[PDB]
This record gives structure tokens, C-alpha cells and sequence, in this order.
């Protein structure tokens, strides 16, 4: 009833590991499905090969940007950036899975991973999701981010789907 998804993490094209997630499509069904879409690529776009463009140890990963690659662009599969769902779900901890976004209601596909609790966000930012396994991975992944989130190696999405 809940969809897991995958990523495969690469850094500079070597494997690091498999990161899971279970989307919360129970609350957030429009946000989960939107995320669920464009980790299977079944749309003909989506996160396979799109790269973590800022990383900031002790915060989160921010990723998303399949279309420009540098953190301006990505898109939702609505056609158009979409509301916040709800807030029903807050970043109670590491492996938190949320919307990054410009303002109230512009939702397009970048998302952040939370490395650590983050509760000023609750409000802000809309909960979807959370890591299921491969926490550890994600926390390898902060060794190559900086405190204003440049990465110092290419950490990017080498292959991501749908497990159940
Ligand atoms: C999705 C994308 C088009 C979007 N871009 C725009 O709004 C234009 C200007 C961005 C300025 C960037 C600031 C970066 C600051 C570094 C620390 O915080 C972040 O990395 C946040 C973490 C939550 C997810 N997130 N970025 C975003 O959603 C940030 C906005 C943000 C910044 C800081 C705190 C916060 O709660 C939210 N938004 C974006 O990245």
C-alpha cells in the first residue's frame, strides 16, 4: 500500500550504495506519487543519473534537479509545480524524506534527505517519506559535501526504481 523506492549512489561514477525509502503515500498520496514517478523514469524523465547538488554535513542532502543539474531546475509530473499537500508529517530525525521548494505551493521534484532532526522545518517543508535502509550511505554521502553544501566529488543517482 505504501511504495519503497531505490537509489543507487554513485560517487564519481563508483558504486557507494543502495539507499531505500518508504513514500508515506497513506498521508501525502499526491507528493508520494509524484516521487514514487520520477524514481521509476516511467514518464520518460526522472532522478536516474540527476546528481545531489548540495550537501551539507549535519543537515541534509538536497537532490532532484534532473533537468538543469544545478539546483535551479527539476519538475514535478503535474505539468506544473503543485500546493503542499499537507503537513501532517513532521522531520522528527535522520532519514527523513521532504519537498524542497521557492515558497508555499511550488513543489517540482527536488527533495531533500535529512541527516539530522530538523523540526524548524515542520510547516515549511512537506514530509513524504523516510530512509528504510541505507541510512549509513547517506551519512557516507554527507563525507563529500561542505558547510555551504558544494560537493567535492559528483554524487550522483547511477540507477533507481520501484521494489514494492
Ligand atoms: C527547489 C529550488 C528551486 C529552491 N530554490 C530557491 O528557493 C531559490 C533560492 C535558494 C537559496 C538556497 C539556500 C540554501 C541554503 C542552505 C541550507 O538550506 C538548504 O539547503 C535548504 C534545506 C531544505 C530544502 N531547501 N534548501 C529548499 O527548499 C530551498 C529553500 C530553503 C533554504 C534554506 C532553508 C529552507 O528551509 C528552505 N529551496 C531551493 O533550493
Amino acid at each position: 500500500v505504501n511504495p519503497t523506492v531505490f537509489f543507487d549512489i554513485a560517487v564519481d561514477g563508483e558504486p557507494l550504495g543502495r539507499v531505500s525509502f518508504e513514500l508515506f503515500a497513506d498521508k501525502v498520496p499526491k507528493t508520494a506519487e509524484n516521487f514514487r514517478a520520477l524514481s521509476t523514469g516511467e514518464k520518460g524523465f526522472g532522478y536516474k543519473g540527476s546528481c545531489f547538488h548540495r550537501i551539507i554535513p549535519g543537515f541534509m542532502c538536497q537532490g532532484g534537479d534532473f533537468t538543469r543539474h544545478n539546483g535551479t531546475g527539476g519538475k514535478s509530473i503535474y505539468g506544473e509545480k503543485f500546493e503542499d499537500e499537507n503537513f501532517i508529517l513532521k522531520h522528527t530525525g535522520p532519514g527523513i524524506l521532504s519537498m524542497a521548494n521557492a515558497g508555499p505551493n511550488t513543489n517540482g521534484s527536488q527533495f531533500f534527505i535529512c541527516t539530522a532532526k530538523t523540526e524548524w522545518l515542520d510547516g515549511k517543508h512537506v514530509v513524504f517519506g523516510k530512509v528504510k535502509e541505507g541510512m549509513n550511505i547517506v551519512e557516507a554521502m554527507e563525507r563529500f559535501g561542505s558547510r555551504n553544501g558544494k560537493t567535492s566529488k559528483k554524487i550522483t543517482i547511477a540507477d533507481c526504481g520501484q521494489l514494492e
